[PDB]
DNA sequence: CGGTACCCGGGCATA
DNA sequence: TCATAACCTATAGATATGCCCGGGTACCG
RNA sequence: UCCGAGCCGGUUGUCGCGCGGUUCAAUCCCUGGUGCGGGUGCUAGUACCGGCUCCGCACUAUCUAUAGGUUAUGAA
DNA sequence: AAAAAAAAAAAAAAAAAAAAAAA
DNA sequence: TTTTTTTTTTTTTTTTTTTTTTT
């Protein structure tokens, strides 16, 4: 809910022009960083070595553990009995771990603040990776070991005589997942490459709730699910299938933003005592250090600055809290029909690649946003062909091309990958604390929060102040197609609701295979233009590229005695939105949706 | 040389 | 097949108070 | 491995058209926007403003880390 | 006899709903 | 009653076979 927000703001706005505050804010990040990054590769080194007898409960206290011993060692000397087990256990391996590496301990004090952070974040991270891709591998793993891409060309489409391996596949996806229990009946008939499959997965050892589907057991427990997800990875390794980091890692040199609040800046920032801290007011102990003054620490919706902000000495990020904070279908349109007629104005949008957004409206008006427009404004290919003639220069980009796999789950390949890291740190390291990485990331955000900005403003001025926008359905969210490029789908959406600006969803079935002129699908023609590659190196290679922008109708009622062509030419684009607006029209009126659009 | 008593500050627990 | 940036998309969490005890100091016998 | 947008045509609401022409906009420094006031600045006239630009008041804009897919570079 | 350009047809990847035969 | 698979939808790309033309 809305209970938190942020306002990212600059080093040098954020706070005062101190010499020893700012240099003591950019040693302590520093030191944070290097306690995360190696506690993440510990972390993992304590799982690739404990796995060969017996596979670890991770828990919140096994990275709160490993972050102490990196910093105290030995003398971390904690009361509760849980904790202190877990240092027993780690301590052996957290020093077997700085001698490959050759970390030393930093000794920081009143680190208290710092570990709970990083402990909790990294706790998140293996809850998240394990909940969101545990059955995305665990069925691909089905898929690459039979082979489905291989059987689907080898066998032929829609043959009776073929469907029986898609349905024997169901049979054995159900025992394997457990959703049906196996049967003696039923393993007898399995053939040797089913039954290598069938022994692989029981040795994972997949909990299963008996009252609820494998699915709900993941979300329910999640963690309960890491064992089997970093055993999983290691049959994609020995099949040599394209491996997974089973195991989050904090690989990054670069400054990563390290959240700092009231009890860390007296302690490193301000370095008074607690004592002399707690006579004081929070707002008034960070006006020594932040310009609270600024606009990024004002309050919005209700929601005050409560002395909690991130930075990476090139940017700061302002978290806003609410007071009620814990304290430590119905989107589409035919569901908001009313809304649509009330509306001042009604922009129907049909998201694309190279036109991300392309919208249109009853006047006529196109406007379109392109990624090459994007690119240039938001600078990130600018950004791209600097950063690799600074690594040639510097000549890092040889270095980490050769570094050893880091989601490799062997013991053995792990270490190569610490060694082969730790023989080039000292000049990797020196390449990245160059500002212009961390001035990148935060002129990025600048870019990127300029370039939606004059989206919206053109937009309004395009259609207006206040206007209804009706995006077609289509997303790659997080599934991006081979080939093409990374294009943002999804993120229209909250933006619009960000700029107070209503978003609605519509099916796109049909809308880029009818003409709207005439309203019929069957005199539509498409791919019947072809031209050189417009990708430079497709066209040197002398590959062809077929026209796929361009629609044509061949419907007489669409033609006109002149033309040579034979068809009205469309844009495809251009004829969704208009196709769009029919669909909307209709619904507005009562009628539905058109029944030339209807999946029926 | 021996034992009591007070204070500050660091460090650790906990929801 | 691997590594290093980025863009997008999805998840989870987005601080503070109380207590123990070690070192130093003072005091009398 | 290269790329901006708008407009006039070849076109007929036509194409990553390495088709022609035409107007601006950014290549560095920069958290963004909306409104309500107040004030050095340059482009015309003998009572009046489209502009870009910085001061105070309000409102508004959620990020970090990890992971999946993709892109670029360096290696197989 | 030989080679190059353009048209035609097909496949690949993710997912949405809708219709169907089988647990 | 319930369920997984096949078909038609967006977007964009990639891939192979054939004929016509030129040499
Ligand atoms: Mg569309
Ligand atoms: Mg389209
Ligand atoms: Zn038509």
């Amino acid at each position: 809910p809305t209970l938190h927000t942020c306002n990212k703001t600059s080093f040098a706005k954020a706070f005062l022009p101190n010499e020893t505050y700012r240099q003591r804010l950019l040693d302590y990040i520093a030191i944070i960083h290097q306690l995360a990054d190696h506690a993440s590769h510990a972390l993992k080194f304590y799982i690739l070595s404990t796995s060969t007898s017996s596979f670890p409960v991770v828990h919140e206290d096994t990275i709160e553990a490993i972050l102490y011993l990196l910093n105290k060692g030995e003398a971390w000397h904690p009361r509760k009995e849980a904790k202190k087990a877990w240092r027993d256990c780690l301590l052996p391996y957290v020093q077997r771990y700085c001698q490959i590496v050759g970390f030393i301990h930093p000794n920081l004090r009143g680190e208290q603040q710092s570990i709970n952070y990083l402990t909790v974040s990294m706790m998140t991270n293996l809850k998240v990776n394990v909940q969101e891709h545990f059955m995305q591998m665990l069925l691909r793993y089905i898929n690459l070991r039979f082979d489905v891409k291989g059987q689907k060309q080898r066998l032929p489409p829609k043959s009776d005589a073929r469907k029986a391996f898609f349905t024997r596949l169901r049979y054995l996806k159900s025992v394997f997942l457990f959703d049906v229990v196996p049967e003696l009946e039923f393993l007898d008939d399995l053939t040797p490459l089913e039954s290598e499959v069938l022994e692989e997965i029981w040795s994972l050892d997949l909990p299963f709730l008996p009252n609820d589907p494998l699915a709900y057991a993941i979300v329910a427990d999640p963690m309960s699910f890491f064992p089997a997800y970093c055993k999983l990875s290691g049959l994609y390794e020995q099949y040599g299938f394209q491996r997974f980091s089973a195991i989050p890692l904090r690989r990054s040199l670069i400054q990563s933003h390290v959240r700092i609040d009231t009890i860390i800046l007296y302690q490193h920032i301000l370095c008074i005592t607690r004592r002399d801290a707690e006579t004081v007011e929070k707002d008034d102990l960070w006006m020594r250090v932040c310009n609270l003054c600024t606009k990024a620490f004002r309050s919005r919706c209700g929601m005050h600055f409560e002395g909690s902000i991130t930075t990476d000495g090139a940017s700061v990020s302002v978290y806003l809290k609410h007071p009620e904070a814990d304290k430590y279908k119905a989107l589409y349109v035919e569901n908001n029909l009313p809304a649509c007629r009330a509306a001042e104005n009604v922009v129907v949008i049909d998201p694309n690649k190279r036109d991300i957004l392309y919208c249109q409206d009853s006047n006529g008006t196109t406007f379109r946003y392109t990624a090459n427009q994007r690119a240039v404004e938001t600078g990130s290919r600018r950004f791209a062909k600097r950063r690799e003639a600074m690594k040639e220069e510097a000549g890092v980009d040889l270095i980490e091309s050769r570094i050893p796999s880091h989601k490799t789950m062997n013991l053995m390949d792990f270490t190569r990958y610490l060694l082969v890291r730790r023989a080039d740190w000292d000049r990797r390291k020196e390449f990245y604390s160059h500002p212009a990485h961390t001035r990148w990331k935060w002129h990025s955000f600048i870019n990127r929060q300029k370039s939606e900005s004059d989206l919206i403003s053109n937009m309004r001025n395009k259609y207006g102040e206040n206007f209804t926008v009706v995006m077609g359905d289509w997303s790659d969210a997080g599934r991006t197609a081979r080939f093409q490029t990374s294009s943002k789908t999804k993120g229209w959406r909250t933006l619009f609701k960000r700029n107070r600006i209503d978003c609605f969803l519509l099916d796109e079935y049909k809308t880029s295979s009818v003409c709207p002129r005439c309203s019929s699908s069957e005199f539509v023609e498409k791919k019947f233009k072809t031209r050189p590659h417009s990708r430079p190196w497709r066209r040197r290679e002398g590959k062809i590229e077929k026209v796929h922008g361009l629609l044509g109708c061949t419907n007489p009622n669409c033609l006109q005695q002149a033309w040579t062509s034979g068809m009205r030419y469309w844009n495809r684009d251009m004829l969704s939105t208009c196709n769009m607006l029919l669909i909307v029209r209709s619904m507005l009126d009562g009628h539905g949706r058109p029944e030339v659009f209807s999946r029926s």
